[PDB]
């Protein structure tokens, strides 16, 4: 009779985290389970070949300022890209605030 | 001569189920295989390091009632994102009915 | 209390048409009200711009072979894009059928 | 030294209405400007060649039904799609309720 | 002999604008032609029928806190959504910065 | 100086098949390198729990019927959808033909 | 029976044009048509608002650099954005050369 | 009181690299991380079965020719697609030079 549309659940509306919760206190590196959540990975993308480092991050604002890193093929060693602060300071989170 | 565009098919027209098939009868929890289904997740995010909880279902309205719950990276332990009910009721998917 | 998500439909779900509604019988093509929904076209593109030639169409297939036409800037005169047949042959909309 | 991203801020973050404020009451259309909203056009779709009839709507689930009526481009009648009742039912915006 | 993409650059690379400069600075609208630019429009939204309103906007941060008003279909009045603040807070261009 | 954009190559300029090599000869189900190719997947989606049957194909236009089967969670068996013949039949790839 | 999906053609597969055609010599500006071809608008974004002006065409490379001007909401008059040079250097279209 | 939108960072903002890291010096096969970095895969497609041969690449201009080859399902030999060049020459990343 009537078309009905259903629904997929944007994963913002259910999940959200202190930006402290983000990593690991002390290495200081974004957990791994939440590197695809704060950046925008290509589909298919080797997570296992990236890092974020966090530089800064803010308790008041819920922002976090992080470097990549990634693994050099050859070496396998994590190597920075291209300075000594963050490469982004961003709020990972939608907040309703002051 | 001409260009004959090809098409790559909608998963939502091939499949659909009822919402009593999406999660263990017993657990309550949405079974993993329907979670990216249900659930827009980020490209590469790992749902290993999450699960949904059934707080209602309606065989009538064909919606679910979730809450969402994640791995804590440092206990290994799920835990609640932030009540008592559903974070969430949606119908999973389009329905032609009254 | 719970999120309940809304839906915004697609056009798709509502209409359709014959291949022979789209097109002015006697002049051979696309109206113009059709054009946006043929090609799928850039944000804020000036329709008056162009027009679609239909060159073949199929009753039984619900196809339409077409080539673009441009107005040039200077002339205003429509021209046809860089044969002799259809650029593309296509099925516009989704047809449930042997 | 550090970029720090924008934001454009979506459409329903900003704007809902109860569902009896989309339709004039007495035509039982919905107004010329919710019609973008309810329904996903193509991008440059002349909105003058469609127009939406309400067939129900329900306060209390905050959902409309609606069929599709199209300008046929040699009379410029409003014709329907293709029965009696609405081609589709579903709950324009987000809502937090039971 | 081989595929040479191009390119349709993303206006954000070309444009940018102070935020003193997106609003009358004695109506405290934001003018027609940046509500597009703000707001994640609809397409074929008629923005006569809306208006950003500001309520706050920082220099140093380089953000804009607006309320949107909407024109009523019967009285043609514009109206608030639904308090005294801000809808919505947000840094409308990406800032390379401290 | 000039920003000069990149670009991310689509699969689709790179990548196409003849039908008869999307799937087993002796099985006719379609491989399963190819059903993400076939068949837009949710984010995430564990393409161990479905496979396509391919009912119908044909040589002459380049064209696949299939039947989409899934994994029932607790028997871990494939079951079918919801009857005799394809559930879709679609052009895969883009052609250049008559 | 079976689902046969339709098709929206891409613009980018029927048009194409050689880079002195998208401006006017004599004035340098691209025309009005093709800037949303050229820059991916915000949708309802006022065209009228912006313009190109092209500092370097390639025919060898069917490349453009452009920048951007846009009207000031008070004079009318149009202002550049923040050199001397252009702003963006980009290949409009699909190329299949050498 | 006020929404203020959060951010997920796009992976360009924060990798780039030269066009001699992408690959195998010795081999001239891109390496395996960077795939789906260069290639906008389909959602889940398992990258084991392709791979992409570097044809041509150029220092000055940071563009790669490649080449794509994929896994015969039958005898798990790598095929090449449908001559003697690169399918397709690209610059990967966005550049700011002359
Ligand atoms: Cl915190
Ligand atoms: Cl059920
Ligand atoms: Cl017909
Ligand atoms: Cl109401
Ligand atoms: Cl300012
Ligand atoms: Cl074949
Ligand atoms: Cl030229
Ligand atoms: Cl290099
Ligand atoms: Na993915
Ligand atoms: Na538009």
């Amino acid at each position: 009779i009537s078309f009905k549309p259903g629904n997929q659940i944007d994963f913002n509306r259910l999940f959200t985290l202190p930006v402290t919760e983000l990593f690991d206190p002390n290495t200081m590196f974004v957990y791994d389970q939440y590197v695809p959540l704060l950046v925008n990975l290509p589909s298919g993308f080797d997570q296992a070949s990236i890092r974020l480092k966090v530089i800064s991050y803010s308790v008041e604002n819920q922002t976090l300022g992080v470097r990549l890193e990634f693994k050099d093929p050859q070496t396998q060693q994590f190597i920075p890209v291209l300075s000594t602060g963050p490469q982004t300071v961003f709020q990972p989170f939608n907040q309703w605030a002051d």
